[PDB]
């Protein structure tokens, strides 16, 4: 048993296995690391298709919402794909899907369902776009709920990416982002 | 049961005092990861000058002292009833009697160099989760970022949120959540 | 011993190379949380055009390497001395032969792609601990930001600090501390 259960990701050098505009049209590299009470947390994304590869026109944000039902499991019709989202093995991801991923969801007492415009329940920072100090963008996470245009969309869990760059002119740059780390408190 | 998490709980209620006792919920999180602490942080103010920001207020301050157990001095602004190793999504019922393994190390972080780079995490957290209202959080490990806080004690952390400049008046004073670390005395 | 913490002591004397032997303390945390290690940095200048900063000087860049047994190289501009596992505030006194589940994924991070978004960590941190006084810290995995370091090695961690438009002419250059994570190599 080779098997890690301390680590839930999308393998550190995932395929395109999300969708911010359309299926696959970007590589989602992100890493939960249970540390009992907190989850340790490394995000990364990098788009390989569509208007974000390259920037195109007037698009100045990129938003991924990632839904879990009670056991933690991904929903269907998830824009994280399931196939390569598993406990580690090495450098890969176990290939027979998980049961149960509860001590990795965000804590419904800290982050409750209907409180995404609450403060506690946001991590924003600023990333930077090809790793360079001189083209920030904003990211914000929201655990359990949204900040955004009104989400009731049944999930247990969830966990929310918002980029934005309002006010940049980032037109020919791929969309690709430094890697962030963050914590936040477990449900067990 | 779980001695690896010292907290606030994840929800506690009012238990701090920024401008009047019990003015903010605090919610801090301690995670022991060997010789470094994990943390989290964020603060909501429910009554007073922060709730909502009034008149000239653009700032708020924390300072939270221990003994050399670890242990929460008497007159502390953190309220120590629901401080404690968790259980479940709640605190142990025991009061806690030894703490030193979450505590700054002191040979990293001495006892009153404030002033010292080191000694101070720095970084941008944002009102109400929102990214056009940018708050500065300072902290810093055993000491102030100023002069003397003459109150004695073995080991502090210190919290001071700062938006100068800003025109927040009206919105009350809550901050996204914060993610940090330290070196840990033992 | 405590095999899941390799550091640098948390009070360092002069260790480390920004533009001479020894002209600066690095204080560097590493503990292992199984697949990530958890990091904390902070820099401070003891002589030299840092200390304090002088004249045009708007940044500074150390790059440290290590062999395929996690082993600082040769030539290293971090001192091996003192860059071991913890004992207490100290290091170990016999060197260690194997540090790998420390290193940089190289899976995530290739080696000399380091012109890619993600192996690049970035972030302000603040002169003196002080708010008004930004310093970019850009961190570089397996790689470095400035393209084509040369030097062969199995892994590599750059740390690049950059006040471009800012005058802090006689500071002594020391940065708050900064928390970061990667992913473990194993
Ligand atoms: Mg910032």
């Amino acid at each position: 048993k080779n098997n890690d259960k301390l680590t839930l990701w999308t393998t550190p050098a995932p395929s395109p296995n999300c969708r911010l505009n359309a299926e696959k049209d970007a590589k989602l590299t992100l890493v939960l690391t249970k540390c009992g009470s907190q989850i340790l947390a490394t995000v990364s994304v990098l788009a390989v298709k569509g208007s974000l590869a390259p920037i195109s026109g007037t698009v100045q944000s990129a938003h991924l919402i990632i839904r879990f039902d009670e056991n933690g499991v991904l929903l269907n019709n998830s824009f994280l794909d399931p196939e390569y989202w598993n406990f580690r093995n090495g450098d890969l991801t176990e290939g027979t899907a998980y049961t149960n991923a509860v001590g990795f969801m965000p804590n419904l007492s800290a982050y409750p369902k209907s409180h995404g415009k609450t403060a506690k329940s946001n991590i924003v920072s600023q990333v930077y776009l090809n790793g360079d100090k001189t083209k920030p963008v904003t990211l914000t996470i929201t655990l359990n709920g949204t900040q955004e245009t009104g989400d009731t969309t049944p999930s247990a869990y969830s966990m929310s990416f918002s980029w934005d760059w309002s006010g940049h002119n980032y037109i020919n740059e791929i969309f690709a982002t430094s890697s962030y780390t963050f914590s936040y408190i477990a449900q067990e």
